[PDB]
């Protein structure tokens, strides 16, 4: 979904001056500038930017008044007209010019931008300069001012009074381009030419699997009537074949209409190309498969589409698996038709008349029950027999089995069956190596996890860990494995470059800036460093995050779950949904002692930031931190201990007051 | 093992604002406030705790001194009453409260905190103000303090004269929560509802293990009743089968019983959802399979529960392929089963009264020696002959061996057994996809190892490192490997964040703690630093820990072997089993050079700590830094040089002076 604006702009141009300039901002601020604008007055696309489009800044002495009211009324109210007027370059050379305004749409059909083309028609008028000497100053000047204009556009009639002619031709440009100039700038979908169909479609993926069905079919069906004869001649039959041959010459119309994907980047449709690319790819196939035994059998080249359209899915594992059982099937039925044409060879030599006994089909004949009769010769199995006969045969030798049958016993058919079992043995060891493959991509997983489990256990057991300790890691690498399944977060974020990381971040620590007052104040982009700058940690119970003595350089937001900070084996602090605790980083500048143990009681989660990065953070934005300090109250500060003197050590020292 | 109290309060509270206190410590200080009590009062939950749970801080002029005596009197000894107070918020307006105090206690019968319920009663009574000029300024306020209790709880009779039932409620309120003020703050194991049996109990997989045997038999045995038509029916049999119905029946009413596991979280136990879970999941096919042929061969149903609960046993690798060998028989039962099926079909045709010669039953009563008799017909092979010959092909079919004794021969059995070959293919791929990756799972370990040693090897071979220096380090990557099994410390400790890694460390460095007297007046922080910044080594015989030159910068304990620190080839140390050497770090910040050789005589192991990880943590703490400084004493100073003079040299001098 692009926005190509400046694209349709530059490809209408033909080498134009257009000046795009805001139109919602007073004075209409120059926003853009062609690189042909440059030359037509001299000013780079550096110093023309921010400054008015009524060309104020190219205004001279006698420039024209009237056309500056004209073209002020113009940008006043939104509208569009054309204008001549006398400006100056960065020389101060007079020079006549045509502006060509037109504002341009939003999408919701607003006006957001004015785009003023320019042209040069110098040499088409007479400008009168007042710093010259000589005549022929006045016309060497109008070859040096206008040179991609005169020769290049107008050159059929480059002599006096075609002034007039030069006016209308202008007038019938500015005329004639009501759509033209308003190209809807606008995010757009792509757009294709008419009558061109995209190659994604939902009309096309089903006629992509129609056509794989069909060539499917054909396959399934051609070899089958050119070894069994079939000789039934239906009218239900004949006509399926011509709704499929009529079929394909449609789909072959209908391939010229494809937007082929380009060398690396996206479709290209412009269809003086996709008709080459196709002629030259893949047109000799197609005619020759749909154009007597070989014309009939020629159209197994059909299973060229099957392989081109076939790229996407042999990608993946289950996809290979299915499309070489169902290549095992047709290799099958294929061997079954050579075998039964072999068979049917053998039987009654014609030299003599006789009937061969070494032959399948004399053997099949026999333990079926029904033989030949006869000495012209009748009798013999019938014709589903015989096929399915031969797609048995075929399977026991294909998959290994052999049961022996049905089994080679003449010349031919020996050295046939080698090279069945030649081809059958590489069929076999694929897709054994295909499952295989497919059952590691998912063990693969479960054993780095295991293996994983096994070291941490073997590390615990070697070192003799002792146990309530070692049960502690286990449960927490098991517990950490189901909660998270492996997916660590570092390694999917380090993907996606800074500008997907601050939003992602912004979400996972949602619920410390929208449950929470102090982040009330703050940016987008504050928003976006202290999100990518947190961290987050998950807690158990019973497990310490600050200790009596520890370092305190981090402030912890509790999102679920609860704390309890005891000091000297007192409960002082009950902590939990929105309490934050640690250390007054930006006004302390030294790192202190953690006065008190904070255990976990339940199942808890924190949203801790590091001190560095919340001291940076601080420090590069100035208002967030006086709002920050202003607006953050700590509910346990883990710096200033608790004075108190308990009251078992109270009842205590009274007896012995009153002893004493 | 969770310690859900303040869950519980909430729960059981009904929007309360319950002021939990300390007990043990005097004054009881406020250690948590419900976001309930924030309003009540106005005191933000931030400056409310740690003051006293008496209420001091809200006590006022004309607040009743004996209420106060009766709170204090409460609150000396532990018991549990209710009283009516008149306090003031934050805004000094007066305002009735009602008190509910109640000890709680501790895991073995102990006051730790004390629950301060609070409710308010100001629309309730009369509430007397002075600065007031109006007597509608008396009412308005009773609205605006009563919000939530007025419109919410008690608006039934919203009328004067009402205050005496009002103070009823409140007593019978009070009177009748004997034990649901007192929730037992404590560590405590997950509970459930009454007749709720957890789904990992130890008699809940011992009935998952009878339900798989029982699935699995039923397996077995219908297709054999079904195909073979047993027609034996005793009184051993027939109650067999109804004994197990019953069995499943009582299995489908047992399973609204289970604690479902959360999607990501923990057990859920609330009946009013399991229900539901359990109807939408997996009551149709229970009840389905648990209700003619259809009604008899629809039992087979009864393996979506050997499905369901196969997933935890599915992620290794040796259950599955247990699992593969199981589904290998039943699905060759089955095959044997659908075979004799057609066997049994496909003899003697009912137009005719003759005998198919074709089917495998015929071969197979030729080859046994029983033939049929008769022609109603009667004869042929037995029923135990029959089955064993059944399975004994779709055995060879299966396993791709194929014999050849038992083959099809009629067109039904040849395409049936096509459908054979075409799962058997797969069946047998997955089996040596499963073997195949259980191999690969221990060759992966070893091969990583052997890959190591090879690239050492050949490294060594290619710089042409002599003899002597490459069989050391050949010496040393064998017996690292043979002592730490390919286990790296760094990579098990990298998980775990510093909450186990501390003392995991403080296990592992337990030997330079306890036996030494330096680390004997360090809190638990320091030695957690010291710990996981330690790191050690193993050395071997011959190997030089300092030479002659290197700067020293780490201090080595010595815990097992014995070091010799020799000087100009002159043995000067003999340490072993608790030394210490190195240098002074914290009061020299000078490296120096290594005055002597630290050779190794057997397998030694240090505990050796760097420099700057030493001087910082002995920056961080003072008076450890003090006693460290106090308690240590070098065996070996690797800084100063010992002055000494041999006495071979005074020999061989002295003959010189003789001659002089
Ligand atoms: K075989
Ligand atoms: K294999
Ligand atoms: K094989
Ligand atoms: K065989
Ligand atoms: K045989």
């Amino acid at each position: 979904p692009q926005n190509t604006f400046l694209e349709n702009i530059v490809r209408r141009s033909s080498e134009s001056s257009f000046l795009l300039g805001n139109a919602q901002i007073v004075d209409w601020p120059v926003v853009y500038s062609n690189d042909g604008f440059c030359k037509l007055s001299g000013y780079h696309r550096a110093d023309v930017m921010q400054k008015s489009s009524t060309c104020s800044f190219m205004y001279g002495e006698l420039t024209d008044k009237k056309t500056i009211e004209k073209v002020r009324q113009t940008f006043d109210n939104y509208e569009s007209n054309c204008f001549e007027v006398l400006l100056y370059k960065k020389n101060r050379t007079p020079v006549w010019f045509y502006m060509q305004i037109a504002p341009i749409r939003n999408e919701h059909e607003k006006v957001v931008l004015f785009l003023c083309t320019f042209k040069d028609i110098t040499l088409f008028k007479q400008p009168i300069e007042d710093d010259s000497t000589k005549g022929w100053t006045k016309f060497a000047r109008l070859t040096r001012a206008l040179t991609n204009s005169r020769s290049v556009l107008q050159q059929l009639t480059p002599m006096n009074k075609t002034e007039v002619v030069h006016k209308h031709s202008r007038l019938a440009e500015v005329l004639q381009l009501g759509s033209d100039i308003l190209p809807q700038y606008k995010q757009e979908a792509p757009k294709t030419p008419p009558h061109i169909i995209l190659h994604y479609c939902a009309f096309k993926t089903t006629w992509d699997w129609v056509i794989l069905i069909l060539t499917f079919y054909t396959a399934i069906m051609v070899p089958y009537n050119v070894s069994f004869k079939t000789k039934q001649n239906n009218i239900a039959w004949l006509v399926l074949d011509s709704v499929v041959d009529v079929i394909f010459l449609v789909d072959i119309v209908l391939n010229f209409h494809t937007t082929f994907v380009g060398p690396g980047g996206e479709v290209i449709s412009d269809p003086k190309l996709i008709r080459m690319n196709y002629l030259k790819t893949w047109f000799v196939i197609d005619l020759l498969s749909c154009l007597f035994s070989s014309l009939k059998v020629v159209r197994l080249l059909r299973l060229g589409r099957v392989a081109r359209k076939l790229d996407h899915y042999l990608e993946y594992g289950a996809a290979v698996l299915v499309l070489l059982v169902c290549v095992f099937g047709l290799v099958a039925h294929w061997l079954a038709c050579i075998w039964y044409s072999i068979g049917d060879y053998e039987v009654i030599d014609e030299v003599t008349n006789t009937i061969q006994i070494d032959s399948w089909l004399y053997q099949l004949a026999l333990s079926i029950g029904t033989p030949y009769r006869y000495n012209i010769w009748e009798g013999g199995p019938s014709k589903d027999s015989l096929y399915v006969s031969s797609l048995y045969f075929t399977m026991t030798s294909l998959t290994t089995i052999g049961f022996g049958n049905i089994a080679p016993t003449t010349d031919v058919e020996k050295m046939f069956s080698v090279a069945m079992m030649m081809v059958g043995s590489l069929l076999y060891a694929t897709i054994f190596g295909n499952v295989t493959t497919i059952f590691q991509q998912m063990y693969a997983n479960t054993n780095r996890y295991h293996e994983m489990l096994n070291n941490v256990r073997d590390f615990l057991k070697l070192y003799q860990v002792p146990k309530g300790l070692s049960e502690r890691v286990m449960d927490y690498i098991v517990s950490t494995w189901s909660m998270s399944k492996g997916i660590d977060t570092e390694k999917v974020l380090s993907i996606c470059p800074k500008d997907m990381r601050a939003d992602i971040c912004v979400h996972l620590n949602r619920k410390v800036f929208n449950e929470h007052p102090a982040f009330r104040l703050a940016s987008d982009g504050c928003l976006r460093a202290l999100a990518v700058e947190f961290q987050t940690i998950h807690c158990a119970p019973g497990d310490l995050i600050y200790h009596a003595g520890e370092s305190v350089d981090a402030l912890c937001f509790v999102v679920s779950g609860s704390l309890e900070v005891i000091q000297d084996d007192e409960v002082v602090a009950i902590l939990g949904k929105g309490d934050v605790f640690g250390d007054i980083f930006w006004k302390e500048t030294t790192l202190a002692h953690a006065c008190a143990n904070v255990r976990a009681l339940t199942y808890c989660d924190l949203h801790i930031i590091k001190r560095e990065a919340l001291l940076k953070v601080l420090d590069f934005y100035t208002a967030f931190a006086n709002s920050f300090s202003r607006n953050l109250t700590l509910t346990c500060n883990l710096r200033k201990r608790i004075i108190f003197r308990k009251i078992s050590d109270v009842k205590k020292e009274e007896e012995e007051r009153l002893r004493q």
